[PDB]
């Protein structure tokens, strides 16, 4: 459909006089950022972006395309380069210590620098890289991780983790020869490595000992304690720490995050990652959103400022699915939780950062028409045919053959919560895929974020802003009131 | 391949510590830009330019995604938002509507807003916007239009035509009931409609009477003239202007582009649109990089300086066919051509924007080791057993069945400059895709491509930073020298 206004050359002469007009008004800030987020996309890259905002607009009864979502808002944009030393399509680890310590690593590792190899906990010592985040804290600021997977899952342990590898959750996932080693499971290092003054997301069954059965599935056994070291992970923490609570559920977590007397938070909402948002359950779970504003009660509190780590998780989930609707869908709760914290935080004092680890082979193409579902089918017949999807992949478990050929899709079928769209190679999980991704930057030294940059500037632009090592010389004011 | 140096966390300390420096150095301009460069990368998306990016790195005998394009040098990047008028998917003749003059439109025509229908001549008139490149023409700026497609492709006719059909190239394209109603078709636009004084590119047929012996191939009839008018439009334009000289070989182009007496260009050196960089002939053909020096050599010899059409438009034609080894390498000459042009203009007095009109369903993905072809094969099998490459297509002409199943693959097979890469829906040609594309800036006012914009704002920055209408009250000082 074409919108009428559109059709007047004068409504395009309009909109640009305006985004010129704004353009001009930028000015840089001579003072420091007091706080620093960074909302990751897992997955988020520039095609999720596109098709995510196109949803979003038809969700709030407007055409798609057109209107921004909160993250179009920020002023500055980069694009950002993901490749790991090893790989020149990355995985999360590898990616969260270019974005969150500023140096870049191999394939599978966290917190570690590319001298370390992937599964041999012998090249861990010495490599180490220490996050921006330990820096806030070192620094006297609060932090926070905040994420709809694992905490122990690879994007947050680059917050607080030095692993080799990063499938080890738990002791029950370190090889005897690794733990002899002292290489030390994820939920180990959240609680040990330093202090975090919330802990919001899933991982609950890392945290307790076998046998221990999960508070929200006590008759689902596969969703109990993992330990074999017959550690509680969250007692010791509590322990710990005097204003530490521990929750997992939305009530709890709602009392906790306006109780003057909590210092410490550890919100653990699943045994695993959380549900996606459109299978969550509103009593029992907070959203992204929710999650962020709790951590944000009580990270504001602090009067020298804060980070926060926040992520859209399960966006990546999604696309590995090759389920859009689910990539697209956790996109936009990602996109409402920046809404959310842009309300409760100031571009005065805050630099926000959002941006993405890598991307996927996730395609926006056929020719559909304006206003169109983003779920919907491309106007016209394949070549053999048959109907094809706006939406699709590369490689991953949509590729279906039935009766020897490529099926056929309606708009029913592709507009499920559950479909998979098509793809050129069949894989049980799509790919990530290596194309550069965005950075959107608000707040003080936002203007720095610019150009085409190594994934790692993301990580020192934020401590620089903070005036946090290695730039406790950052030659920048106070930060503003 | 993991680099030693990159083994080191100071490697990528040093590297980010110079980013912040160089960050840290960008300032605004005071002044006006004297010269405008559109660099267009027709089809040239985020996807593409990364592996264009690795592709280019390895050439010069480096690992590929670490060495910067000419491109990546650019200081200001924003994303544009493609979409048409009436489809989120855009083309190329509404796109350039929208960068060029500043209005989006409908898809398939050019140059018109969007109160105008496709293939509807009698929507036409009111509609017509006038490009930031006529605007410049009027302001006495020389004005150029280089690109490796015909000269009255849909970008290039974006610059100086108006019309309801981007397929009505000659008379012969254009409808008796439109030719009534006076509808010029492209060619007669690009000799009558504004005075261009550099047209360098493909389309030499469209400009002369059907039996007229192409010059190159005089022995192939369907490469010969196409008008059906009796129309000489190259005599025509030679005799509207003193000066004029016309070539249709690089020899020739040399000459002219030296000859103080040459004040206008038109350099049509195929029929149609030149031959893939791969495929041209050094000795008949100018690359798009020596076409770009040839209009600088005339286009700057104007004391008010110039508007200049640069455009890599055969890297979308790479991408149709799913052949990305030719996408990926008209993006290369199109980046150096970027480079060439900055090495003979100054960033002081000259306003650079590289950009695309669009992106594809081009995606990179697969998890390839470091240093590896960006043609080759993604370690590991598929789900079923067979090799896949790392470059895929969401759809388009490389959706294969052999025997029943997806082929498999060599390196030597995936490496061939005539392989297509596989997509998941067979078309005869792949589809653009409608994911935001970059906007890379550098020069006077540069500083203003910022955020997520509209695509119309690519031209109203131009015209902004040159003070053209409807910016005459720009408010800057004069061009630096
Ligand atoms: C990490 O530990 C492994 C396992 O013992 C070491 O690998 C051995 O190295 C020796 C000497 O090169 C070889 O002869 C053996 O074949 C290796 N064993 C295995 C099981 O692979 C490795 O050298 C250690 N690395 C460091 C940094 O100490
Ligand atoms: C949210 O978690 C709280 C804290 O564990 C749960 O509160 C317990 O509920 C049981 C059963 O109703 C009671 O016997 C206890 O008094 C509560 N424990 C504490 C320490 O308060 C609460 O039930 C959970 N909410 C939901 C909806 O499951
Ligand atoms: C453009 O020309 C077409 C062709 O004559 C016009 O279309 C006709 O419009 C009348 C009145 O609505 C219809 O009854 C006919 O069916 C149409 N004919 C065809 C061939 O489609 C159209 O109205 C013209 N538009 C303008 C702006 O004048
Ligand atoms: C490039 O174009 C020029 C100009 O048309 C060609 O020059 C002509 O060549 C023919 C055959 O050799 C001669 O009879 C004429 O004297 C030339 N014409 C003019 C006006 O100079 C030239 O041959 C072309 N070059 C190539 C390599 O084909
Ligand atoms: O032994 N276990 O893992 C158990 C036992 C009881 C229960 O309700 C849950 C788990
Ligand atoms: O847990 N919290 O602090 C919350 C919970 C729900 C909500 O809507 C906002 C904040
Ligand atoms: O009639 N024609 O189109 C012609 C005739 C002769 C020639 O060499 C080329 C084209
Ligand atoms: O036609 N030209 O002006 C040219 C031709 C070739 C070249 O390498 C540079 C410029
Ligand atoms: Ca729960
Ligand atoms: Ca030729
Ligand atoms: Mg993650
Ligand atoms: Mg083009
Ligand atoms: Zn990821
Ligand atoms: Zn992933
Ligand atoms: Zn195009
Ligand atoms: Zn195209």
């Amino acid at each position: 459909i074409i919108p009428v206004e559109e059709e007047n050359p004068d409504f395009w002469n309009r909109e640009a006089a305006e985004a010129l007009g704004a353009a001009k008004k930028l000015q840089p800030a001579q003072t420091a950022a007091k706080n620093l987020i960074i909302f990751l996309g897992d997955g988020m890259g520039v095609s999720t972006v596109t098709a995510a905002r196109i949803l979003k607009g038809q969700k709030k009864d407007k055409l798609g395309p057109e209107i921004p979502l909160a993250m179009d808002r920020f002023p500055y944009v980069a694009l950002s380069k993901t490749y790991n030393v090893d790989k020149h399509v990355p995985d999360s680890g590898a990616t969260a210590t270019a974005y969150l310590c500023g140096v870049k690593g191999n394939f599978q590792t966290i917190g570690l620098s590319a001298a370390a190899r992937f599964n041999q906990c012998n090249t861990t010592r010495g490599n180490e890289v220490i996050s921006v985040m330990n820096r806030a804290k070192k620094a006297g600021k609060s932090v926070g991780v905040v994420t709809t997977t694992r905490v122990q899952h690879a994007s947050p342990a680059g917050t607080y983790a030095h692993t080799v590898n990063r499938n080890w959750y738990s002791d029950a996932d370190v090889p005897a020869s690794a733990r002899q080693e002292g290489c030390q499971d994820i939920a180990t290092q959240l609680i040990s490595n330093m202090d975090i003054d919330v802990i919001l997301g899933g991982g609950r069954k890392y945290m307790f000992r076998m046998g221990t059965p999960d508070p929200e599935y006590p008759d689902d056994y596969s969703q109990g304690g993992t330990r074999l070291d017959g550690k509680n992970l969250v007692q010791e923490w509590l322990a710990k720490r005097q204003g530490a609570r521990y929750v997992w559920n939305r009530t709890e977590l709602m009392q906790a995050s306006l109780d003057p007397s909590v210092t410490h938070l550890m919100g653990l909402f699943e045994p695993g990652d959380m549900k996606y948002e459109i299978h969550r359950d509103s009593t029992l779970d907070p959203s992204l959103m929710e999650m962020t504003e709790a951590a944000l009660r009580l990270l504001s509190r602090n009067p020298r400022g804060f980070f926060l780590f926040v992520e859209g998780g399960r966006i990546d989930h999604g696309h590995h699915e090759s389920r859009a609707y689910r990539a697209l869908t956790e996109t936009i709760m990602f996109d409402d939780a920046i809404e959310r914290a842009g309300q409760l935080t100031s571009e005065e004092d805050t630099l926000s950062l959002v941006t993405a680890d890598h991307s996927h082979v996730f395609s926006f193409g056929g020719y559909p028409l304006r206003g169109s579902s983003i779920f919907g089918l491309a106007p016209g017949k394949a070549r053999d045919r048959k109907a094809y999807t706006v939406l699709l992949y590369g490689n991953g478990p949509g590729y279906v053959l039935k009766d020897g050929a490529r099926p056929d899709v309606t708009e029913s079928e592709s507009g499920s919560p559950e479909y998979r769209q098509q793809s050129a190679v069949p894989l049980d999980e799509e790919t990530h895929a290596g194309e550069d991704v965005a950075v959107f930057a608000r707040g003080p030294q936002a203007h720095l974020v610019h150009g085409v940059q190594e994934q790692t500037f993301i990580a020192h632009v934020m401590a620089f802003a903070a005036c946090l090592e290695p730039y406790t010389a950052c030659d920048l004011a106070p930060p503003a009131g």
